[PDB]
């Protein structure tokens, strides 16, 4: 019941100023360089500016297409990625974006003198990148310029190809440029605090930031040198707004668009006149974990050696079958949570299918039967199942604070009683989030919990490697399955270069995970954006690459 786009009946005027806010209770931290930026709020806010100078367009599935600021070509044989910047891709000062600018991005992340948090071990796969990163090498041998530094072409040499490389957000190579000629004489220790990367940057986008007020706002004006379609709007103002003030701002028609509004507010925004509420499915999964083991950090491996009745597959399935997720979503979520059939949400068109079945539908009868056939026999006197004299009783580490978190956890606990399973909260209450993070992340892992809830935001390349592999630290339940490992290797294989083969691999892995049920998919999520009725051309379609240029207003006066 959500629309991706607002189809405005009235046509756009020429010009106009658009007013956008981002809901945050903490201040904007303005850093125009991608490597130096650690604030999510600013990063969304940077969008009219080019999103910290992102090079590549994608399709709706997040697969790279050729029409953006640059294009990227992969040759498997030479183990190379070729980046070609547009002939007239330029910085906001009219200066040419060059091959060197793309290379400089690597230096900002890779060279420790800059202080970036964004190095990944994935970058080690690029030839010579580690040696540069460790200071062994002055340069990055893996990166070359066929037409030189002032040229438009960059070659990137990898040790190994990965199939995810056709997806944006792969991590194997970087997608941004840094204005080298501009920042060249800034000492690296200074770059992050420099005016040149904060209040007075150079950008590649359809708009450039005319004024930046620290912690609060940006004023955007058209970038004359933008390669692309010239924007309709004269300007856009983008401001931080508090959670507390957001509903009122919409009520008073202060903003055309507010971004980042939380789910609990939605009913308040739902009927407001003068606005249309847009919804889009998030790159998000929420899921249920079983505690099956521990993590061996020295050897970097999960060992599934925990003593639990959760070791039984029937037991894992039954507990999943028992939950009323769809029903819980219907009562409390307001339609922002929709039951997950799989670990990957359907917006990843090429990595999943509706055909996959999980635990989206409650089956109390199936759950009871599974337990019966596995020797877990109900004691009439108590209401709970036993095997070999031992009660089937578990500890549930539920956590704060999705909306209605106490209510939801209790609901599940009751469904479990229906199946003869005794479930209690960890220490009698909800875990606070920071505490939960420590409890899950800190090796070797705790033995005092059986069931927990977790969630992830999935990248444009929705890699399972950091989440569910044998070698992963964040594999919270510590499962280790040969079939699952085989499935994960297959996804990342040379065969997976073929998209049809890769889709089937992703699909197989999702099915095997559901059947094994080491973890159970809980929810998909929707994000909503209120849009003032004056707005022309607004859409949340993931396929749309030119919304900032496209975007318009029917009139000066907000609806």
């Amino acid at each position: 019941n959500f629309d991706v786009a607002y189809q405005n009946p009235d046509k756009a005027i020429k010009g106009g100023n658009l007013k956008v806010a981002y809901q945050s209770d903490s201040p904007m931290k303005a850093q125009w360089l991608s490597g130096l930026s650690n604030d999510a709020t600013f990063a969304t806010m940077s969008g009219p500016g080019g999103g910290q100078d992102g090079l590549f367009f994608t399709d709706s599935g997040f697969k790279f297409i050729k029409g953006g600021a640059a294009d990227v070509a992969l040759d498997k044989e030479s183990k190379t990625a070729t980046i070609t910047l547009r002939k007239d891709l330029k910085w906001s000062d009219g200066s040419e974006v060059t091959a060197k600018d793309y290379e400089f991005t690597y230096e900002t992340i890779a060279n420790p003198a800059y202080g970036s948090d964004r190095w990944t071990d994935s970058l080690a796969n690029i030839v010579g990148l580690s040696d540069y990163h460790t200071g062994k090498a002055k340069t990055i041998s893996g990166i070359t310029f066929p037409d030189g530094e002032n040229g438009k072409v960059i070659k990137v040499q990898f040790k190994e190809m990965k199939p995810g490389m056709t997806q944006s957000g792969n991590g194997y190579f970087l997608e941004t440029v840094a204005p080298y000629q501009y920042l060249k004489d800034v000492a690296p220790k200074d770059l992050a605090s420099s005016p040149k990367t904060t209040t007075k940057p150079l950008v590649t986008g359809p708009f450039k930031p005319e004024n930046v007020v620290a912690g609060e706002s940006i004023k955007y004006v058209p970038n004359p040198y933008y390669w692309g379609e010239k924007p309709k709007l004269n300007s856009i103002t983008y401001e931080v707004v508090s959670t507390a003030k957001s509903v009122a701002a919409l009520s008073s028609s202060k903003y055309d668009i507010i971004n980042g509004m939380v789910s609990s507010q939605y009913k308040q925004v739902k009927n407001l006149k003068g606005y249309k509420v847009l919804g889009q499915q998030a790159m998000y999964i929420s899921l249920m974990y079983y505690n099956l083991g521990h993590y061996d950090a020295k050897n970097s491996i999960n060992v599934q050696d925990r003593k639990t009745p959760l070791q039984d597959q029937n037991v894992r399935q039954a507990i999943g079958y028992a939950r009323n997720v769809a029903e819980v979503d219907n009562k409390f979520s307001n339609g922002l949570s929709t039951p997950a059939n799989s670990l990957i949400p359907p917006i990843f068109k090429q990595f999943t299918s509706s055909s996959v079945k999980g635990y989206e539908k409650q089956d109390l009868d199936k759950a009871n039967k599974l337990l019966d056939e596995d020797g877990w026999k109900l004691n009439k006197s108590t209401g709970y199942r036993e095997k070999d004299g031992k009660e089937l009783s578990l500890v549930y580490a539920a956590r704060v604070g999705d909306a209605n978190a106490e209510t939801i956890a209790q609901n599940y606990i009751q469904q479990w009683k229906k199946i003869g399973v005794k479930v209690s909260l960890y220490n009698g209450k909800l875990m606070e989030f920071n505490s939960w993070v420590d409890h899950m992340t800190t090796p070797p892992g705790a033995n005092d919990w059986d069931i927990t809830d977790g969630s992830w935001s999935l990248a444009s390349e929705p890699s399972q490697q950091d989440l569910f592999s044998a070698a992963a630290p964040y594999n919270f339940g510590h499962f280790n399955d040969s079939e699952i490992t085989k499935d994960l290797n297959d996804i990342d294989s040379a065969k997976s270069e073929n998209p049809t083969y890769r889709k089937a691999a992703f699909v197989k892995y999702q099915e095997d995970m559901n059947k094994k049920a080491y973890v159970i998919p809980t929810n998909f999520m929707l994000n909503y954006t209120p849009v003032n009725k004056r707005v022309v051309g607004m859409t949340l379609d993931y396929g749309a690459m030119n919304t900032w240029s496209e975007i318009g207003v029917s009139s000066a006066k907000l609806a």
